[PDB]
């Protein structure tokens, strides 16, 4: 189980329900990374993609709400549904993408971090959840130069230690 997810250099994720910059390179490679797997989203992140479902993947949301519609997703309401929709599939990898409230419920399940580093700086309200980074390796770094310096980024492959 991964997480995937895109932060400023201080951890910041979101603002007001929304992503606090507007950076394509780093959705082709999002969609790279979830096309094909069971892609996990809290419900308000979901109600944010602009097309839902997102399409050519398993899109999974987590919601209280017993009632909740989402045509073409797999709407649920626990962990435990979660797990159990992974263990009918078998042959397709999970992929936690967020937010921060569903980051908190599998912080002990993720082996793998897919984390996008900007480094600039921005104005929101969510951060990403606290890891044990001393936990895991970097294995891959790749970085990619914006004509906003903010906005040059870097995608980190991150694998939990023996
Ligand atoms: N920079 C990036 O990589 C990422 C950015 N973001 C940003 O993060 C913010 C969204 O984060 P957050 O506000 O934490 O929202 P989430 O996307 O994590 O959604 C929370 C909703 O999830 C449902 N939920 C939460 N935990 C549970 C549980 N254990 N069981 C079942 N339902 C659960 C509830 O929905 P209900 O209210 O329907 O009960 C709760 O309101 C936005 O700004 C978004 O843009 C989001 C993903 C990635
Ligand atoms: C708000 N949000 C959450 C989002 C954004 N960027 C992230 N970036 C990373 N690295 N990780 C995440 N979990 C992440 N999540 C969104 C908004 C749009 C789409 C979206 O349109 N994406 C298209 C691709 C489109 C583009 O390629 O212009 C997809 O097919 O996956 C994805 C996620």
């Amino acid at each position: 189980t991964a997480f995937l997810w895109a932060q400023n250099r201080n951890g910041l994720i979101g603002k007001d329900g929304h992503l606090p910059w507007h950076l394509p390179d780093d959705l082709h490679y999002f969609r790279a990374q979830t096309v094909g797997k069971i892609m996990v989203v809290g419900r308000r992140t979901y109600e944010s993609f602009p097309k839902r479902p997102l399409p050519e993947r398993t899109n999974v949301v987590l919601t209280h709400q017993e009632d909740y519609q989402a045509q073409g997703a797999v709407v649920v309401h626990d962990v435990a549904a979660v797990f159990a929709y992974a263990k009918q599939h078998l042959d397709q990898e999970l992929v936690i993408a967020g937010g921060a409230q569903i980051f908190t419920a599998f912080k002990d399940d993720v082996d793998t971090l897919l984390v996008t580093r900007l480094a600039g700086s921005f104005e929101g309200d969510t951060k990403m959840i606290p890891l044990n980074w001393d936990d895991f390796t970097k294995v891959s770094s790749r970085t990619v130069e914006d004509t906003n310096p903010a906005l040059t980024h870097t995608y980190e492959v991150w694998q939990k230690k023996a």
